[PDB]
């Protein structure tokens, strides 16, 4: 398992907005307390959990717990970069899993969610 996604960065700039604000307090923890948000709550333990070459298939692991940490660094640029992150989240899921297994049912539970809770971003 190699290093977490990075949650700070020296040469990056930190900003925050409303909308991050909003992908915070509104957004993640409406995912947070989700049924299926468990999985997703911190960096994939390929080992634990003996996925094979994950780390070689999945060039950019993400996850919730980094998303947070992120937001509350506001390492983010904007709101899109936040957003891409949780649709690097489910799509990885969807790029090392069989279509109709139970984490692909997972973690579509959550982007259904997450998208519904998209649309009540505002536009800054
Ligand atoms: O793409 C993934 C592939 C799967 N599998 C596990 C079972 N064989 C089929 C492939 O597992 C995960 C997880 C995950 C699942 C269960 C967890 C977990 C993470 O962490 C806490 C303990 O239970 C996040 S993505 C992802």
């Amino acid at each position: 398992n190699p290093p977490p996604p990075e949650t700070s960065n020296p040469n990056k700039p930190k900003r925050q907005t409303n909308q991050l604000q909003y992908l915070l307090r509104v957004v993640l923890k409406t995912l947070w307390k989700h049924q299926f948000a468990w999985p997703f709550q911190q960096p994939v333990d390929a080992v634990k959990l003996n996925l094979p070459d994950y780390y070689k298939i999945i060039k950019t692991p993400m996850d919730m717990g980094t998303i947070k940490k992120r937001l509350e660094n506001n390492y983010y640029w904007n709101a899109q970069e936040c957003i891409q992150d949780f649709n690097t989240m489910f799509t990885n899921c969807y790029i090392y899993n069989k279509p109709g297994d139970d984490i692909v049912l997972m973690a579509e539970a959550l982007e259904k969610l997450f998208l519904q809770k998209i649309n009540e971003l505002p536009t800054e």
